[PDB]
């Protein structure tokens, strides 16, 4: 439901992200679990890891980032019309991950933040609306696909 020019800076934005995937990666899922700790839990491969210190050595952890960003960016930048791109990470959250919706919402709060924490310059009002309004039309589309499974939305 954004306009082109909404769609215009997000992807602007998504750009930044682009230069250092991985590295923004890791730092949304550090951001993610230290600001709320019981999305962790979810994560069986990174339950030994007590500490930033830890979090921030593992690769791994980094590697997750990496992939999870990467997945995102490809829903971004099908502006929208991101039903085949969504459906297969609906599927699998929904399923065999067993993430709730609102943990979708601490995820998108880390994302936001980390690219206010990186990008304070180019992050202005405008662009931190935008991408507020894709990362909310990925979590209503997901929780659309989720309860369309049979599954809460
Ligand atoms: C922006 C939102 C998210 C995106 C783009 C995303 C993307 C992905 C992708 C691409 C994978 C690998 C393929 C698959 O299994 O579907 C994955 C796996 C996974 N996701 Fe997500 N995810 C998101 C949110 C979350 C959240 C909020 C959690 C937990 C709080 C989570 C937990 C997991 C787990 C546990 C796995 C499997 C990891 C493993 O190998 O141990 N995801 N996700």
């Amino acid at each position: 439901g954004l306009s082109d020019g909404e769609w215009q800076l997000v992807l602007n934005v998504w750009g930044k992200v682009e230069a250092d995937v991985a590295g923004h990666g890791q730092e949304v899922l550090i951001r993610l679990f230290k600001g709320h700790p019981e999305t962790l839990e979810k994560f069986d491969k990174f339950k030994h890891l007590k500490s930033e210190d830890e979090m921030k050595a593992s690769e791994d952890l980094k590697k997750h980032g990496n992939t999870n960003l990467t997945a995102l960016g490809g829903i971004l930048k099908k502006k929208g019309h991101h039903e085949a791109e969504l459906t297969p990470l609906a599927q699998s959250h929904a399923t065999k991950h067993k993430i709730p919706v609102k943990y979708l919402e601490f995820i998108s709060e880390a994302i936001i933040q980390v690219l206010q924490s990186k990008h304070p310059g180019d992050f202005g009002a405008d662009a931190q609306g935008a991408m507020s309004k894709a990362l909310e039309l990925f979590r209503n589309d997901m929780a659309a696909k989720y309860k369309e499974l049979g599954f809460q939305g």
